[PDB]
């Protein structure tokens, strides 16, 4: 605990010549990464070598801070160090409160509507950017899945159970029949969940973070979490209304897209385990297949 922060304090002061760390605490973490609040003022996202890295994320912030017109704040990178083994991005903390189901349920109907409009407006503005200058950041989700399926076939597929194989083949049958990858491509946040959305003191959208998965990809991508029915997200109705306010988009296919990504999740989890040599993820994905198969 107190040892991570010393190591990171050292790396920050070593790589950014004039920077002095008066305070530093862990503010969040993924499975590959750790984030730190420094001097009660700066966020520092960090990562050590992992199927990389923070170069794309930086190029995305730089593209967006040049091209977006919006009052919604996003990270603006002041400090970056990027190497094969280590990557650090520092920027000023955007202040606010993260959106949650609980907060949402306390908002008046009109407060909720204004938030949904704020979100639809943000997404419309980003999805509308001429992305020529960030064109290297393309992502083909369908092709990625095919390549991941090939990796499964080359590694553990033959040891899976019949129930597990059927789940996967049935997913691939669905992938092959769907049309939801054939639509408009644009620059998407691509991890647009309510834990990345910041509210100000009037419960209006004041900022957005973590454009780490951003790319030129299906327009439907940015509604996947807004449409999710779970304890972490607000609800299907929230995403529906946002889709209506956003306009010019096939809502039923947005939902199909979301449903297909949800079906893929256990396989994604297995694949992450294969690629990063973590048996624990392989087993969680496989077990999740049994859970889904037996649910009614
Ligand atoms: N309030 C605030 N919190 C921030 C800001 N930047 C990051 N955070 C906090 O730090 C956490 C992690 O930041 P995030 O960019 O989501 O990183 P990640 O998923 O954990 N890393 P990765 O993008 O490499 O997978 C966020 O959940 C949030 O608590 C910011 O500008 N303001
Ligand atoms: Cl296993
Ligand atoms: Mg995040
Ligand atoms: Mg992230």
């Amino acid at each position: 605990n107190a040892t991570n922060v010393k190591a990171m304090k050292y790396l920050i002061e070593h790589y950014f010549d004039n920077f002095k760390v008066d305070s530093i605490e862990i503010i969040g973490s993924g499975y590959d990464s750790v984030a730190y609040l420094v001097n009660n003022e700066y966020i520092f996202k960090t990562k050590f070598s992992t199927n990389k890295g923070y170069a794309k994320e930086k190029a995305i912030y730089n593209f967006l801070n040049t091209n977006l017109e919006t009052n919604v704040k996003i990270p603006n990178i002041e400090y970056s160090y990027i190497s094969d083994e280590l990557s650090i991005l520092g920027y000023k903390e955007i202040k606010g409160t993260f959106l949650t189901p609980e907060i949402y349920s306390t908002m008046s109907e009109e407060e909720q509507n204004l938030l949904k409009r704020d979100i639809a407006s943000f997404l419309r503005q980003m999805h509308g950017l001429d992305y020529t200058d960030i064109s290297e950041c393309t992502i083909d989700n369908k092709q990625n899945v095919l390549e991941e399926y090939i990796l499964l076939r080359e590694t553990i597929y033959n040891d899976l159970t019949d129930i597990e194989k059927d789940y996967i083949e049935s997913f691939m049958e669905r992938l092959n029949a769907t049309t939801v990858f054939e639509g408009k491509k644009c620059l998407c946040h691509n991890d647009f969940s309510c834990n990345h959305l910041l509210l100000d003191g009037n419960n209006r959208l004041t900022g957005i973070i973590d454009f780490g998965d951003s790319g030129i990809i299906d327009e439907y991508c940015d509604f996947i979490y807004l449409l999710e029915d779970s304890e972490e997200e607000i609800g299907t109705n929230f995403g529906e209304d946002i889709l209506r306010m956003y306009g010019n988009i096939d809502i039923e296919k947005a939902k199909e897209y979301q449903d297909i990504v949800e079906e893929y999740y256990p396989i994604e989890t297995i694949v992450y385990g294969i690629k990063n040599i973590k048996q624990e993820f392989i087993e969680n994905g496989r077990k999740e297949i049994y859970k889904r198969t037996y649910k009614d």
